[PDB]
């Protein structure tokens, strides 16, 4: 109907953000949670995840394509990319590639799942709501890229039944589940 906006992203304790090394797709707990929120769609239909290249490099192999869902890559360099995944030069080519012809009868919701640049932009319009999936993360290690600006003391914090609340613990992270919605 009206497009929500979904961020997912990991942060540490100054909202800085989860990437570099594995991050966040050796943390298992957190990839199953990241499997869960951008896959699960209603039937028929697919999710989009729509992200930039730096994100889109950083996926290990055995995990890119990311399966039953559009995979959509926001960048100007990346010349071919795997069947059936798309590659447009700028977030509102993404959008609208989404509502075309060729996707607008299959996508259900739509997650940008990063690049510092493709967050902003999502948090910057005034447009269409924003939902924010974030992994707050005890960094036993420094994130030293930002996410962009939020006043994390408006968000409006969502309960969802399959989301555990619990905090977790594994490798050297310590992590927890929080679900936003930015009013």
């Amino acid at each position: 109907s009206h497009m929500r906006l979904n961020v997912v992203v990991a942060v540490s304790e100054n909202w800085g953000i989860g990437k570099g090394g594995g991050l966040p797709w050796k943390i298992k707990k957190d990839m199953e949670f990241f499997k869960t929120v951008t896959t699960k769609a209603h039937p028929g239909l697919k999710n989009a995840v729509v992200m930039g290249r730096v994100t889109w490099e950083s996926i290990p192999e055995s995990f890119k394509p990311l399966k039953d869902r559009i995979n959509i890559v926001v960048s100007s360099t990346l010349s071919h990319a795997p069947s059936f995944v798309q590659v447009v030069p700028s977030l509102n080519a993404a959008i609208d590639l989404l509502y075309n012809e060729e996707f607008s009868s299959i996508v259900d919701e739509v997650f940008i799942i990063g690049g510092y640049r493709l967050y902003k932009e999502a948090l910057k319009q005034s447009i269409y709501p924003v939902r924010i999936y974030c992994t707050h993360i005890l960094s036993e290690v420094d994130c030293d890229t930002y996410f962009p600006k939020v006043d994390w003391d408006k968000l409006k914090k969502v309960d969802l039944p399959d989301i555990p609340a619990d905090t977790f613990t594994e490798n050297g992270f310590t992590f927890k589940f929080c679900v936003y919605d930015v009013p």
